[PDB]
């Protein structure tokens, strides 16, 4: 009963953690979760039950927060559009999300990803595509397109110099600032276009639904 | 000849390192060691030859040492039994072990595992089972049951607050103490029951015997 | 056009990064690069385009630099030869290399590898062979034998005490110096002999050639 006050909605940014499918196609269709997915759902259960946050956040994520405004401005000038940070979190019965930029005029979501350094930044188009696949940003965009009724998403990978306050004793000013400022700004944005894929949105639904059932079972053990 | 003063007995806590079997069933039956097993046996050889200890020990293992008495008391009250720390190391021709608790009245070994934090602690029954499998504690218990002539083992995963002296500059008091003290103690013990499995004990024998032959070969190279 | 001032030659020490072959034999023969190889070539492209050095160097590599002379002396006394550090970097159309020791009298390259500690040092012959395979030193030697017209290479893995200036606050004087000085020096050199393999040299050619084409494509995206 207490456990009807616990209910899982998966953040769009965490959907890649639970989206994976069993290698067995019959188990995929039966809605069995992968070991990775279960491990992620346990972290979500332990956060909601105990307040323990597995991923605190660090200099990488703090850089994106500090440069968020600058990223959105670059997204805008690259497209000749006056863009603003979206400030609403939406949700449906499965997921919740707060996108960076919503452009209703083009049925378009834009998301800015502020790379840490030249090494991690995907300058090259194959590199950007893979990074979006490996990091799960493709699935994240499908979640935003679902919540915002959009037809496309564009992930703007952007490299700015690292703000001084985030460069630790062991980090390099030369690498994280000087070398970056030498590169023309137009070469430091790489965009990956993701088309809405309703079969993928249906997959998000199936996987999240299986995750919520597993989550409920976890909650019941602690009740 | 000098090398007849080197002889491998594998600690119960390290048996998981050498227990793995080749994917090839014919090689398993021929007693071939896996690459993992060989790598572990080299560490054992280099410790006995050179005094170099690969695994020093750290805040995680120090927590278990500091809270060992408290763990055993919780193991006892959970069962209505007055339990004491076992203080003998036993050995046979293959392995050596010192269990935490021996209950001859029930042909039972108990082992306490003091989790570091909420994240690493297996609250959930599937989680505890997997942790015992992944960490090799199931095989460790088979080794103690062999040495102590017991029919069952119970692994008590227990979460206590982290002692202040073990919380580094970068660790969280809030997470490692405050959040833990909010959780009822009865929800911070999860027990996994392992039945004695004589086929597994025979596997320990085979694998350790192959390890000892490999070890002897390593010793001979340095002689 | 600017991009005709960018040209990839792979260092012998990095050849293992790009030498891997697709699991598909038809793709291997078509000259397709593995994902690992592509990832390495991107790091090379970003270094030449932006000056960003992915691998800076650390206490492990600094130890080898400091003890380079001592290593070469041990290589020499082990063989009864007066050896000197080779000081030329050679190159051909594919690779560049600077070997440690060239012995034209024996059509022989020697390379010294200064292990960090007892744990990482390959005392055992199987261990040394695997380390040379895992680290890619076998392929590195094929590259030097190609550049220096030699028939064989010998990799001398050598363990000396770690110089004091490289032992960090958290490192052990006892382990990195005292325990090492107790071991006879003749037990702290393990040599692996690599025969010239012209089929492997042809493989280096094919793989580097595919890498250079991929590299050129990366350069063109940034031009
Ligand atoms: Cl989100
Ligand atoms: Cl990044
Ligand atoms: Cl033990
Ligand atoms: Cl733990
Ligand atoms: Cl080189
Ligand atoms: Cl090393
Ligand atoms: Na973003
Ligand atoms: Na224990
Ligand atoms: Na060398």
């Amino acid at each position: 009963g207490m456990n009807n006050l616990y209910h899982l909605k998966v953040r769009c940014s965490s959907l890649h953690k639970i989206i994976g499918e069993p290698k067995s196609k019959a188990d995929k269709e039966a809605g069995k979760l992968t070991d990775t997915a279960k491990s992620a759902v346990r972290e979500m259960a332990k956060f909601d039950l105990f307040g323990y946050n597995a991923f605190e956040g660090n200099k990488y994520t703090q850089k994106g927060n500090e440069l968020e405004e600058q990223a959105i401005k670059l997204s805008g000038v690259t497209r000749g559009l006056a863009l603003k940070k979206n400030t609403e979190r939406r949700e449906n019965e499965f997921i919740t999300g707060e996108c960076d930029i919503y452009v209703p005029s083009r049925k378009l979501i834009i998301d800015t990803k502020c790379s840490w350094d030249i090494g991690s930044h995907p300058f090259f188009t194959d590199e950007a595509q893979e990074k979006a696949k490996k990091a799960g940003y493709d699935i994240q965009m499908q979640g935003y397109m679902w919540l915002w009724d959009c037809d496309q998403a564009q992930i703007d990978f952007v490299l700015f110099p690292t703000p001084l306050n985030l460069i630790s004793a062991y980090d390099s000013d030369f690498k994280l600032i000087d070398l970056v400022e030498q590169i023309p700004q137009i070469r430091r944005i790489t965009t990956v276009i993701i088309q809405r894929d309703n079969e993928l949105i249906d997959k998000i639904k199936e996987r999240v639904s299986a995750a919520q059932k597993y989550y409920d079972q976890l909650i019941s053990e602690m009740s």
